């Protein structure tokens, strides 16, 4: 089923954010794309936009998220600090596919200063169209992540 | 100053783990390397080994960690669930460098089914020898990650 | 139509060559896979094996080639020295796809010390199943490569 | 010794070409940077610009070249068709380093639709500052490439 996508970014992606939104829409796999990054040419702090996208997902306003910074890495760290969210840094087709098949990730994290736009297109299209694999071992690992999060409190 | 490194992995890296430990030692940037992945040829669950390395760092038994799974992504997610830890998935020199310069990451997460061994060598050597940049904006972002983690509780 | 694949490599891929051949066979897109790299654990020179694969293609013993060295780069250079051959270094899905769509490459060049095995699987499967795009501009560029080669003599 | 660099590209890099030239200059490793790609916003054919850069090197107007297309791959193929030129497609630090250490490449080939700009910065700086390794085995392989080229005629 197509997905409701929340897209957040910092200023690193401000120049390209509409191009990225266009990819999401053109993928066929989104029923809605919501932009929650900066709407001005200002420097901003990626954790703040990570939090916007995480909270959209947690409140059921979006099903899936994409977070864009210079490398993806800050986005990945900040998003994973939210209880109930699994955020995957992906930089190619295989990481995009396995972040869904194995890690059943809610959020795709990408870098616009590291990945070119055609690679970002493939990553997005793969992430949005890949389902978590039915073999029980990957789900069991995901459940262990949940146990860690709960224990951390 | 050379660092005390905790290396954890799942079974994806079992075949290569001693080669990876050898890289860490040969880098010149480690005063000690401790292996905390599997010591048998069994299937295991990466979150369990992520937790070992996180807890080594948090207890001051290691200064820095390296976590290895098939892609790095599961390691990144699981490690970031620990309070006080920032875990960076890196797949090249620039991500290794910026994970330290900008995100001041405690843990390097890599994939042995995605990155070849010479790329892993460069990633490791860069991660272990790069310091966090003194411009205040990156530290401020890191502090925001801490605030998120604290709020999540 | 499935393809007849000649696989060549230097000693960098000797440990993994049968795993790579297995991927080619499992792709569904090969009617035959022929190994023309080293069948011993000796150091060898990649141009010699590049030439084997190039000559297989030129004589019609294979339709397509895969060349494996530490990075792919030496293979790419050496193969491209053959008249009538276009050899593409690929390291992800998008380069594999466009090396066929745009550059209509005969030979895939990969690095086993740079690309992990699951990325190599995706590269191979994509390269073998992607056809050259019908828009005339890419073919025209390919024809210009032919003119350069002919002029060089 | 700093190098005289010829930079060529097709229209894929037209938007970013001055940013790339700026990187080359800022690297410290160039005594001159000459742009030989398109100076208009028109569609063009990458082999034509590959040839410009190859001929600059062969005539001694430049010491080294950088060629930029959407992926690098077309540039790599076309440049390698010139007698006396070795052209390396690079997408990270390790490929940049080994393209010089091992393959003693004259031309760096990069993709602006595949590699982000910070990765391109690292690639360029590494390529321009890395010398060919003195162990005889890599030079001997390079000499074999020369023999192939001569035989092809």
């Amino acid at each position: 089923m197509p997905k409701r996508v929340a897209l957040g970014c910092d200023h690193a992606a401000y120049a390209t954010h509409q191009e990225i939104m266009d990819m999401v829409n053109a993928s066929g796999a989104a029923s809605k794309v919501m932009y929650m990054g900066p709407s001005s040419d200002t420097s901003v702090d990626y954790p703040d936009y990570a939090a916007q996208v995480c909270e959209a997902i947690l409140k059921g306003e979006a099903d899936t998220g994409i977070l864009v910074c210079g490398t993806g890495i800050g986005m990945s760290i900040a998003a994973n600090k939210f209880r109930g969210i699994r955020a995957a840094l992906c930089y190619d087709h295989v990481t995009a596919q396995l972040s869904r098949q194995h890690n059943n990730a809610h959020i795709l994290c990408i870098g616009v200063r590291t990945s070119g736009m055609e690679v970002i297109r493939d990553i997005i299209e793969t992430f949005l169209t890949t389902e978590p694999l039915a073999e029980g071992r990957h789900g069991n690992r995901v459940d262990k992540i949940t146990v860690i999060e709960e224990e951390q409190m």
